[PDB]
Parts: structure tokens; sequence; C-alpha cells
């Protein structure tokens, strides 16, 4: 079995990607966030109450001849930007660009953070980490993907971003017209649950490789690229009247300003994210300053590739029963 589905950015800046997803019979089509640094499958819902629902589609699964009560299991996540959701929780099909998974947890919120409420193109998420990080309790339940594994053709899919276009989301085949050169594979640790992963170190510009290990995290619902303070000032340096801005709350420059590449190692390869990548935008319309698209890691704790690293790369996620991360150059 195989599917394909078009992920688009849900506003000009590429802050995030949503994907539809079809739940319960006959099939309800919601927007999800695929988000690689999270295993809980949650969407907006008839249960979520009402203050809290915005604009976005809800699940309703009463009209699912097909969803049933996961008798005496509730979840309840958080995420690294301090929003959160909670609830109980329904099986059912779930049908992602052709692919159709039975039984499929889907947890629904009875009640959604400020955040949440806010966002109106975002209906909820489908998280695509190690099922280890799955809320629901007192039995913890599998991800979209693990479910999937036993009918995919190979167990593996495959994340191609846009920069400001919609892209593609596959599962259980790699598309060989989609990337240049080969795939370069490394090796994952599944300790944090994350697809994690040592990057063989990083350049600026058209300046020297240092190799230095940046352990870090793939992650699809992450928007920027966080990276140790000295390697972030590193780069930042190279662009004049680039300074880290309080107020703004990380590295801040001139929209004028043409920004050199990064590029970052995997294994022996090196994948180059453009300038104008990392140009994420003006701080508000219409300001002569933009926000950087490559700020510290820091604060989080952990090294992050997100999408802004990501949309540079084809990205396989390999979950085989040793994990591997596959960058290509597109």
């Amino acid at each position: 079995s195989t599917g394909s589905a078009t992920t688009t950015p849900i506003d000009s800046l590429d802050d995030a990607y949503i994907t539809p997803v079809q739940i319960g019979t006959p099939a309800q089509t919601l927007n999800l966030d695929f988000d690689t640094g999270s295993s809980d499958l949650w969407v907006f819902s008839s249960e979520t109450t009402a203050s809290e629902v915005d604009g976005q589609t809800i699940y309703t699964p009463s009209k699912s001849t097909t969803a049933k009560l996961l008798s005496g299991a509730t979840w309840s996540i958080s995420y690294g930007d301090g929003s959160s959701s909670s609830g109980d929780v329904y099986t059912d099909t779930v049908s992602v660009g052709g692919l159709t998974v039975t039984g499929q947890a889907v947890e629904s919120a009875k009640k959604v953070s400020s955040s949440f409420t806010e966002d109106s193109t975002i209906d909820g998420l489908l998280g695509l980490a190690f099922s280890t990080l799955n809320t629901v309790s007192p039995t913890q339940q599998k991800t979209f993907f693990d479910n999937a594994k036993a009918s995919l053709d190979s167990p593996v899919f495959t994340a191609d971003l846009g920069y400001h276009a919609p892209g593609t989301y596959n599962f259980g085949f790699i598309d060989t017209t989609a990337y240049t050169g080969s795939i370069t594979y490394t090796a994952v640790s599944t300790k944090q649950g994350f697809w994690e992963w040592t990057s063989t170190g990083y350049a600026v510009g058209s300046g020297t490789f240092k190799s230095t290990s940046i352990d870090g995290i793939a992650d699809t619902g992450t928007t920027l690229l966080y990276l140790p303070a000295t390697v972030v000032s590193a780069y930042w340096a190279q662009v004049s009247g680039a300074k880290s801005s309080s107020s703004v709350g990380g590295y801040v420059f001139p929209c004028s300003a043409t920004l050199p590449s990064f590029t970052f190692g995997v294994g022996s390869a090196r994948i180059v994210i453009p300038g104008d990548y990392i140009d994420f935008g003006p701080i508000s319309t219409g300001s002569s300053s933009c926000f950087g698209g490559i700020q510290s890691s820091a604060g989080i704790g952990i090294n992050i590739f997100g999408d802004v690293a990501l949309k540079a790369a084809f990205v396989v996620f390999n979950g085989a029963t040793t994990p591997t991360l596959g960058f290509a150059s597109k």
C-alpha cells in the first residue's frame, strides 16, 4: 500500500504546513499539521468546548459509522511553545492521500488552548514521532505511521516541504523524480522518542566547513532552525546590521539584505539552505526589519532542524526496526 498527499503552508511565511486527512465513514476531511516532533493524533471535535472552537473544522464521531469510543482512555499533551489540549479517545478509519488505516486512535479534544483557538487553519495534529511519546492512558496508542507499517510497500514516509509552495508527504515509497543526487542516510537515536540525529557540522556562506557534532531532532512542526548559540553567532556575524533583539526575541536583520547560505552536514554529505530561506519575513507588515530564520536553541534545550532546514531537503524517515534519517538535495 501507498499514500501521497499535498501539504500546503498555512500562510505566506511558511509558518507551518497543513495536509488534508480523511476521518470516519463516510469521510470527514480535516486539515492537520503533520508533526514529526510528537506522536498524538488529535483534532478539534464535536466534543470541544464551544467558546474554544474558532473557524476550525471538527470531527463528529457520532456521524461516523466506524468510530468507537475507547473506554476509559484519556489524553493530555503540551508542546514546547506552551500550547496544550486534552480529551478522550475514539478509534476510526483514517485515510491520508490514498492510504487507509482502520482502528486509528483519533484523539478528540474536549478543551484546547488559546493558541489553537486562534489558529483557524489548523484542525489538529498528526504526530509522526515514536509511539513512546503518545499521551493516551492508561495504554499508549500507535501513530498513523506505526499502524500503517504492515501494509506499506516500504516502512517509510518522505517529507518534501515547499518554499512558499505546497509539497508532498509520501507514505510507503521513495519518489526518485523528486530529488537530485543520492540520499544520505544517518543513524537515529530513539532514546527520547524523537527523530534524533547527529549532524557532522556546518558552513556559513562560502567559508569553511567546521566538523563539530550537532545533536538535533528533525521536526516538521517546528517553524525555524534552532542551533547552538555559538553556531548562530557565527552565521549572523556575516550579516552587517544583524543583531539580537530582546523585544522581538531573537536575531533581526534588514529586509534589504542578501543573507548568505547555510550548510549543514549529514555524514559525508552537505545540504545547503539558500540565504532566502533564512529571511523569514518582516517582523510586522511594512517594517524594514525581518526576523531571522536561524535562532539559538539555548532556551529550548535541544537543537531543532525544523521547517527552514527540512524544506531545503528531500527527507526520508526510515521506520525499520532500526530507523534511519535520509537527506537529499532537491
